[PDB]
């Protein structure tokens, strides 16, 4: 009654609140170029008035789907974003020039230029989910029969992004946080993921993308290098105990709706990132005042990881809304398999919620079935609940809110905020990103090889649009 409206309310105040954080015309970032996605608006305290190649990689994703599915007045703002990237490529940084090391950057001026001062750099997931974007789009213009626009506009684009994910997916590098120097589960899932998706388009475009070929199935087999016994290692060189929503994240960015519960993948419905949910949720349970007094059974306000220290370490909107995400995601992959199974692996996570679970497969039509789907939505809903209690009243989304009173705190109407809103929101209606291959790319090697491939870089300039409708 009040969930469901508070959501179709939010997911509109999301996509304004978008578009005012995107240049050249975006209300709330005079300065931005054309294309640019800020962070947020936010100058002074923190200050996030800067682009992340991870940020607008997100966020694009996500304007992509909406456009797809309908949103047709989006398409300029795609445009903007890809012919501002045509320029970002080529700009030379701290991480490098185009083909040494740029392309890692993770953070420029909303001008355009570099930022040139000290930084946890470089981000090797910028440009694998920038590539994602891209290829979304790409995907799109072929179908519709713009085939020149896909071909020698995205094609060399994406061409530059993957040839740096084959080159370098096997380096250390900072986590999606920018703390960590090391080696994280988030940044090789989406570059798997990324490095399948590009091979695809490529060979769509009449071209082909040998590295993409060799790479993939080594970062699948290094992957699976993050499964503990009990739940995914969010990093390797870390002394935190590893239980991060960095590994929620990474589940639902490459999530594939017609992918099985896949654990080589680590699928929203896979036995391992069942049992991941469990714990990463549960390690935010007894440290948030704002959680005291919720049964195991009851949703809970998520941080990021459990020893954040981060303005003291609160409860974040996307992670929370991470959380559902995932359950939004595996309810729909049960209903299209018609069972849902229950492992050795998943019964705690199963268990907490339907005290009745025992291992085994349940049907569709199974009684079991409706008892766990039910309790599963609920759950999912509860997550959700929290966020729009927390939320302003006008329906802005900060970064943070308070691990006591809830208040809002941290960057004000971040762009990253409200792009989690509309998948969360998208997944619960059962509306579903297009597939990125997963089902021809879930088979692990035998032995796994440190290693890389070199690809090719190439500077592309966008001369012109052809006059594409919608
Ligand atoms: C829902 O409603 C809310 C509530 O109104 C809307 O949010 C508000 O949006 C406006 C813009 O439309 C923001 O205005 C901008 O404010 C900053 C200053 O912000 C700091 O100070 C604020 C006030 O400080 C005093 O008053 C408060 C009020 O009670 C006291 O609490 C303080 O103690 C002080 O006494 C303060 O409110 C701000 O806090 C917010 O942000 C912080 C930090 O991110 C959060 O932690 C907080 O929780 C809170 O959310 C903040 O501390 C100005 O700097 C901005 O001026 C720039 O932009 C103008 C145009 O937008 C321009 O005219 C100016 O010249 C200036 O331009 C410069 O900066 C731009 C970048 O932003 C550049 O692009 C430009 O080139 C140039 O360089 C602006 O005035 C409000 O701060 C914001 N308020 C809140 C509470 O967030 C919200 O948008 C609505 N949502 C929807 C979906 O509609
Ligand atoms: C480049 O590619 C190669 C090839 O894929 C990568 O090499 C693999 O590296 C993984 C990760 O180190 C490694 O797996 C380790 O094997 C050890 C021996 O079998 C294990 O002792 C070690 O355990 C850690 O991870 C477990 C989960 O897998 C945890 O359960 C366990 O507690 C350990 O975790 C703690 O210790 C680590 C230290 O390794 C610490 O950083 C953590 O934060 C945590 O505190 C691993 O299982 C494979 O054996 C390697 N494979 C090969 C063929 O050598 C290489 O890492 C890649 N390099 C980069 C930078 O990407
Ligand atoms: C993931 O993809 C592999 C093929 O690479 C399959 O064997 C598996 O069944 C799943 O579809
Ligand atoms: C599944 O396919 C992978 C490649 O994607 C192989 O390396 C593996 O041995 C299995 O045949
Ligand atoms: C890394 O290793 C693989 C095989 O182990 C090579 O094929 C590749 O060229 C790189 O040297
Ligand atoms: C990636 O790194 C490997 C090293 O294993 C090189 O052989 C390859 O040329 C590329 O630089
Ligand atoms: C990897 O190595 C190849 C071979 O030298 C280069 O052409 C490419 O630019 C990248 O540096
Ligand atoms: C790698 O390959 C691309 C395209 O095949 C070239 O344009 C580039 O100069 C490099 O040789
Ligand atoms: C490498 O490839 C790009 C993309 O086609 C060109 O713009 C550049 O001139 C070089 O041939
Ligand atoms: C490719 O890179 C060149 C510089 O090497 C740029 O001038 C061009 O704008 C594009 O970014
Ligand atoms: C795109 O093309 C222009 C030439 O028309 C180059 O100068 C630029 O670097 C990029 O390759
Ligand atoms: C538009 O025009 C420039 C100059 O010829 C090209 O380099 C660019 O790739 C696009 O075709």
């Amino acid at each position: 009654a009040t969930l469901d409206s508070w959501l179709s309310n939010e997911a509109t105040v999301a996509r304004t609140a978008i578009l005012n954080n995107i240049g050249a015309d975006g209300a709330w970032v005079s300065g931005a170029d054309s294309g640019i996605v800020v962070a947020s608006p936010s100058t002074d305290n923190p200050d996030y008035f800067y682009t992340w190649t991870r940020d607008s990689g997100l966020v694009i994703k996500t304007l992509v789907d909406l456009f797809r599915n309908g949103d047709t007045d989006l398409l300029s703002t795609i445009e903007h974003y890809i012919s501002s990237q045509a320029i970002i490529q080529g700009v030379s940084n701290p991480s490098g020039d185009l083909s040494s090391g740029g392309l890692g950057e993770p953070k420029f001026n909303v001008d355009e230029t570099a930022y040139t001062g000290s930084w946890g750099r470089p981000q090797r997931d910028g440009p694998a989910l920038r590539a994602t974007a891209m290829i979304g789009f790409g995907q799109w213009l072929l179908d519709n029969g713009y085939t020149s626009a896909a071909t020698e506009i995205v094609w060399p684009l994406v061409r530059n992004d993957l040839s740096y994910v084959a080159q370098y997916w096997n380096q250390t590098g900072y986590d999606l946080w920018e703390e960590v120097n090391g080696s994280s589960f988030f940044t090789i899932a989406v570059q798997h993921r990324a490095l399948v998706e590009g091979s695809a388009f490529a060979t769509a475009v009449g071209s082909s993308c040998s590295w993409c070929d060799s790479q993939a199935p080594q970062i699948l087999c290094y992957l699976q290098s993050f499964w503990t016994g009990s739940y995914i290692l969010a990093n390797f060189d870390s002394s935190r105990s590893g239980k991060d929503t960095n590994t929620l994240l990474g589940s639902i960015h490459t999530f594939d709706p017609e992918a099985g519960c896949d654990d080589s993948t680590f699928q929203p419905c896979s036995p391992r990132a069942l049992a991941n949910h469990k714990e990463v949720v549960d390690s935010f349970r007894s440290i948030y005042t704002l959680n005291d007094g919720l049964s195991d059974s009851e949703a809970v306000a998520v941080g990021r990881y459990p020893e954040d220290s981060y303005y003291n370490g609160n409860p974040w909107f996307l992670c929370t809304l991470a959380a559902a995400e995932q359950l939004y995601d595996a309810l729909y992959q049960w209903d299209k398999q018609g069972s849902l199974e229950i492992t050795d692996v998943s019964l705690d996570f199963f268990k907490a919620l339907y005290s009745g679970a025992a291992t085994g497969t349940y049907s569709s039509s199974s009684s079991t079935y409706s008892s766990i789907v039910s309790a599963v939505k609920t759950f999912a809903d509860g997550f959700v609940s929290i966020v729009e209690t927390h939320a302003a009243s006008n329906g802005s989304l900060s970064e943070q809110f308070d691990k006591s009173d809830g208040d809002e705190l941290s960057a004000r109407d971040l762009t990253w905020s409200y792009a989690a809103l509309l998948t969360a929101n998208n997944r619960r209606n059962s509306v579903v990103p297009p597939s990125w291959g997963e089902t021809s790319a879930s088979s692990v090697p035998g032995t796994c090889a440190a290693t890389s491939a070199s690809g090719t870089y190439s500077s592309v300039t966008v001369t012109s649009w052809p006059s594409i409708v919608a």
